[PDB]
């Protein structure tokens, strides 16, 4: 983060990278060049010393296509806030799913990591028009107890009787809901419990799910000292984990596991192991992996404003009727960046 | 907006705001999410004690919709220019129309308002390839007395006899036009006028509106003193209002009024009234409102840079086979905004 | 440029332009308003006394359509690097192809010019996933001898057995491939510079266009330029194969392309112009043999009011003929003038 203005109460930060990123895999879809970056605003106004108010902005911008290509570019965040003393704060707009509170702790892998669940997926990730209520040390009288308590209102189809102004296909609907997360502490461990409604079509056109909500339960345990780091996150899902193109597993239970060790020369290895088990799925399928994987990669930190990174997917998933008709990638890849970020 | 950069005869301002909005509708084209943000830059150099030089441009971003989602960035304005002590300014990019010089003066509600017109639609707002001299109290020799001269050449159809390389669908197309602009703060006096060729797919492919030249008569009234904002304006149009999805109305009598009052503790509350009425539409149209409400709201300023506000449109259209055919919303909204701004 | 932060080692510098642009052509797909905007981060950070890391992006924002439009942005250029003192600098991303290394040298036309090559076009232009390595003053040895060294992946098709996962159609894809730059400062003013490059062709692009077959592209370029005493000079000869766009029919088996600019820069501001270039096309099957693919004379000039707003006028002249090749292959042959106001930071 950049401070590039600070005046009259009001300071803004530019932040962002530019990604360098290629991967090798025998998966055509994913192999090759995946040059991006990202560019962030992030603002605050001190309208009392009480009262502060907020926004936060934040876009990606794929450049690994051509100048005549399409939809290269997407906004991840974009809220309003306001925080008073320690009464907590309230912001609006696409933001975080509280869930990502807890599941953030394995989400620090060199490249891959973080793939049990997907954006715009309930309350698990960064989704439109969430209301967020949160607050730190619990109204300032108990020292690293945080929680968080979240609504979504619906974002429906694109037309017909479930449609809103903002509609998307099913895999990224959602119907009316909340969550809520607490954490506390250099060990720490949190819980996190979201539940939507779903929608007619997630109800009616994909082949797997069927289910009146989309819940999630999640616990995570995180140490983070010693130049250490040690997380791990499991989350039990209900009608809402994608089974990739086929529609959601009515229920899947979520793992994930890393351990990092930062070398003071700047050398950050990592190893992590990550698992989605999808249960009672449709169609003969049954149980099955929808997600499984081993990583092995480094990170090398020159400074805070340059690295580079090598990461190691070795996928451990069978290429099955099941991945194959869900679109699931099988394949290992090999992922080579070079990090610039301010 | 925020100096960011001042060297060397040069400045550049950032520019923008983050608003968490959201509408609450029957209508389910209307209904949800509408957070979105705006980033803009504006920079002026001083090339002489006499000459600056400047640019602007500015930047809507979407952020109600997915990551996967599409066409949710554009460019609102975009122009360079230069100014020349008391001779005058001229300009030419993106630009808003001379029309909006005096209908601008209404277009101030917490969030509905300014909907008698649109975008790209002739010289009437925002609008591609216009070039615009302007001159401020009648080269310093008439304190308040303002005058625009204004030109845009054809933006025709996407291919055929009628393109240009900037083509576009029939509704914002437009052939050769000008337009000029008076305002004289005597509380404020404003008259503004334009005329502009209409093309052929204009006058052949929706089923409404049919004439060789769109054309627009504008008066405006302001005060704006003690606290109190009072603004009204009449625009009588010719083949240049948009009568819905269906086409243009050969002629419309447009009138929006708005009063508001600002409290010194930050409360600013605002009603207003903004009606549409189509004239000698085809296929036995006839006589239409083509927009007919009254909105009522407020917005409370924290500081400069940080406000919200509830704004409630009142719709009174009737739901006929016009606004039914045309695509015309005749339902209430309600908008909530949480607004960061620098 | 304008240097927006620099602090802890870390610097950003802002820049870009908005240029209110104006075509008038007899040809209705370029005739008209053709305003746009570029903006740009340039970021540096001093890691040592010898070690620098880096990064840019580079956006283009058209502004000469509707909000309603579709695909009006886009990003010319993303990479980050690092340069190691004297040993030379790596980057990766979306960067220039070093073949531009040296025809950028005749790149310096008010409006027009540049385009006996394209963009995402192998490595004469810019270009997706090049690894680029760089080496000014050979060591620090040689003073004025610059050299580079790039490589870059092939960027497939959309789908099937030739694809990547950044596919694109066959006139912007390319396979795997390399290429090399070197210029020399020969004096007061006078640089001499070579490129080459050699690419592997995709299957689409020995399939789908109407033209051009070969395993292989490759770029053979000479390079001239004089730079002193406010003129400006230079030229460029590329002989490719397999490499230069026949327009939409595909690509000219042989090719070779010449442009050549001279310019006087005058103290109180004004930049006269003038610029030839040409692209021929060889061996083109289907009965074309050989075609004119691009051939103009270009006269204009830029006003500099100063380092941040400008005004220009570009007339291309243009010298080919409506034939069945250039109708076919989409080619303008009219005339354009442009009238460009520029804001600059
Ligand atoms: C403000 O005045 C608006 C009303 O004035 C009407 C303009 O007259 C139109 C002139 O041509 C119309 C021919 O019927
Ligand atoms: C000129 O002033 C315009 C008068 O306001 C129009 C509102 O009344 C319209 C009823 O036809
Ligand atoms: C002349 C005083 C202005 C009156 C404006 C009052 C706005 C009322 O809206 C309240 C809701
Ligand atoms: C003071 C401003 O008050 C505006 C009224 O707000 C409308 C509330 O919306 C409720 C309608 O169901
Ligand atoms: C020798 C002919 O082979 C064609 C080479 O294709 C370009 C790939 O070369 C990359 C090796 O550095
Ligand atoms: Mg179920
Ligand atoms: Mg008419
Ligand atoms: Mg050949």
């Amino acid at each position: 983060g950049a401070e590039i203005y600070n005046k009259d109460g009001n300071k803004l930060d530019l932040y962002g990278k530019i990604d360098g990123l290629h991967y090798f895999s025998d998966d055509k879809s994913v192999d090759g060049d995946q040059t991006y970056m990202r560019v962030g605003v992030k603002g605050e106004t001190q309208i009392n010393d009480q009262l502060t108010g907020y926004g936060q902005w934040e876009y990606n911008v794929q450049a690994n296509n051509t100048e005549s290509s399409s939809d290269q570019a997407w906004t991840r965040l974009a809220f309003a806030g306001l925080k008073f003393g320690d009464a907590g704060s309230f912001d609006y707009g696409r933001n975080y799913g509280v869930v990502y509170d807890v599941t953030s702790w394995t989400d620090v892998l060199p490249e891959f990591g973080g793939d049990t669940y997907g954006s715009d997926n309930f309350l698990q990730s960064r989704a439109n028009g969430v209301a967020t209520y949160r607050n730190s040390d619990f109204f300032g009288l108990v020292d690293g107890l945080n929680f968080a308590l979240q609504y979504q209102g619906k974002n429906g189809s694109v037309s017909g009787e479930g449609a809103t102004n903002n509609g998307r296909g099913w895999s990224k609907q959602n119907g009316d809901g909340f969550g809520t997360s607490l954490t506390y502490d250099g060990i720490s461990a949190g819980f996190a419990y979201s539940h939507s409604k779903r929608t007619d079509e997630q109800n009616s056109v994909p082949a797997l799910g069927r289910g009146d909500n989309a819940e999630t339960y999640t616990g995570g345990l995180k140490y983070d000292a010693n130049n250490i780091y040690l997380a791990s996150q499991y989350t039990q899902t209900y009608n809402a984990t994608r089974a990739g193109s086929l529609g959601f597993a009515n229920k899947a239970q979520n793992f994930e596991v890393v351990a990092q060790y930062q070398f003071d020369f700047g050398l950050r290895p990592s190893v992590a192991y990550l698992q989605s088990k999808g249960k009672d799925l449709e169609r003969g399928y049954g149980d099955q992996d929808i997600l499984k994987y081993v990583d092995v990669g480094a990170t090398y930190y020159f400074n805070k404003n340059m690295s580079t990174y090598v990461d190691y997917k070795i996928n451990l998933l069978d290429d099955n009727s099941f991945t194959r008709n869900a679109g699931i990638s099988t394949d290992d890849v090999v992922a080579l960046g070079l990090v610039y970020q301010f």
